[PDB]
């Protein structure tokens, strides 16, 4: 029987927002310490919660609903301070005309759709008729007055489709910034609590390798954008702007934003407004 | 917009150094990579789920009109290969009429094993395909043909522990013919190679560059990989340096002779043509 130690099963968001991180993981050789699974953020959250992964990215709302069973990694997250570029409301009408209107919510999103609902309800005071559908701007704009998108589809709407067809595109990071002055965290990295307690060292090594890979990806953002531009509808300048607009930090100012958002949506989402975010402790 | 080529990659240790090279060079970010066992990756490439990938030799020969092989990279050996074995509780000349389990992930080594047992040792066993599991196989058969990590484990660990004979298929072929052996090649679908000659060529050159780097850094790869395997650093470095990743004239010589000896009993012409990706003139 092969009872040797097993590589941690690690999720990775397939979208462009984590493409520089993937570059870092590859260049550092970290990938060879992982059994990597790539997918969309809602699938990766399901897999980690149900035990198909040991460590991975968790969209914030799903992390908070499972906070007792997950341990978040400090100093890395998928966030913004102001615009995030890839979490948007695309609308054919001004936001204040959306009361009773149809608003399509992309099915891959858990956090941005809730942030959009919070903003529309509690900031602009409109109550639209929401519905979930697969992310497809063309179909959404044929059947609804507005749509909430994330990931590459949202970046495409923001940078290409929106300007082409004269559609308003509202940046959810900027809308939240205007409303609260705060940055925003859309997704965190976490280990399952049982995996973190069974393998504290591997969990720590995975965490440190993520930080190192993230740091390298920041230094080489131009090389990453140059390479990725050959395979995307976005050009090199757009991708480098995107990669540098994203904020991958996760310290005290970012936790402050998570705390406030969790408070405003917890009771109507599925977790306490004062839900406890447990962070992976460093070696003392 | 242009789409990344869909590229297969054998999940076994034999291509872990190559994966290291693909990551370190950044080549991985030009691929949409799929990892699986060699028989699955071969099926996927033939049926169009991949554009470029490793193809176990026998399956390449059965589909040679529709595949274009990459020169100067392959999975082979010159003598022992370490991870393609016959594990037997009896000497090979005592296997006539006995049950021999063929690991289901193999297409080439199982045929090479059959060729050796019939035409070199002159025994005709009762073959059957089953999942690779040395323990279950040794309870249900007198011998078993294994590849990949399972074969490497049998050769380096399980065999010596339980006193089981383990025959290296590369060495048996070398003894019989004096030739090296090629177990798998890399190929592009012909339709993909003709639609995207530049991408196909860049993928090929990136594979060569990554392979070369993996040879240069074999020790770091072994040190890292040993932390996740039952094999230690010295065993992995020995394995990685015993594998022969070349694919030039002497290796094609071996493919030609093997194809000749098994074609009529496998499912392709004995003189099947191996088309190679041509470099830019
Ligand atoms: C930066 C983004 O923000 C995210 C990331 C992951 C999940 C979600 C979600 O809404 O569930 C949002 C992006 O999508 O690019
Ligand atoms: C070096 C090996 O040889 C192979 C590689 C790929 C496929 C096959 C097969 O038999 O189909 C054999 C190994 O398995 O490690």
């Amino acid at each position: 029987v092969d009872n040797s130690r097993t590589r941690p099963r690690v999720g990775h968001i397939q979208f462009l927002n984590c493409l520089p991180l993937y570059w870092g993981l590859a260049r550092t050789g970290t990938l060879l310490d992982f059994e990597l699974t790539k997918d969309t953020p809602e699938k990766l959250s399901e897999q980690l919660v149900r035990g198909d992964l040991d460590i991975g990215p968790v969209t914030l709302v799903e992390f908070l609903k499972n906070a007792d069973d997950l341990v978040a990694f400090p100093d890395i997250a998928v966030g913004c301070d102001g615009p995030v570029m890839s979490c948007v409301i695309v609308s054919q009408v001004p936001l204040d005309r959306l009361d009773g209107a149809r608003v399509a919510l992309g099915s891959t999103s858990r956090t941005s759709v809730r942030l959009a609902q919070l903003l529309l309800s509690e900031r602009f005071g409109v109550q639209p008729d929401y519905y979930t559908c697969p992310p497809d701007l063309s179909l959404m704009m044929q059947e609804a007055d507005a749509a909430v998108l994330i990931g590459d589809a949202a970046l495409r709407a923001n940078m290409i489709d929106g300007p082409r067809y004269g559609l308003d595109v509202h940046d959810l990071g900027a809308l939240w910034k205007e409303w609260t002055g705060l940055p925003f965290v859309f997704a965190v990295w976490a280990a399952r609590r049982d995996y973190a307690e069974r393998e504290p060292v591997i969990t720590r090594k995975v965490h440190e390798a993520f930080l190192a890979s993230r740091n390298l990806s920041l230094e080489e953002v131009e090389k990453v954008a140059e390479q990725a531009a050959r395979w995307e509808a976005f050009d090199e300048d757009t991708l480098a702007k995107y990669f540098t607009t994203l904020d991958f930090r996760f310290g005290a100012p970012q936790l402050e934003a998570v705390t406030e958002f969790a408070r405003r949506v917890g009771p109507t989402t599925g977790f306490p407004a004062d839900v406890k975010v447990e962070l992976l402790k460093p070696l003392e």
